[PDB]
């Protein structure tokens, strides 16, 4: 819901797909 859950959310799972899409 709120921006909190949504901004973690989306950081670390940006962060390790952006990290493992770019290594890839």
């Amino acid at each position: 819901g709120l921006n909190a859950l949504k901004k973690v959310f989306q950081g670390i799972h940006e962060a390790i797909k952006l990290i493992n899409n770019h290594v890839q």
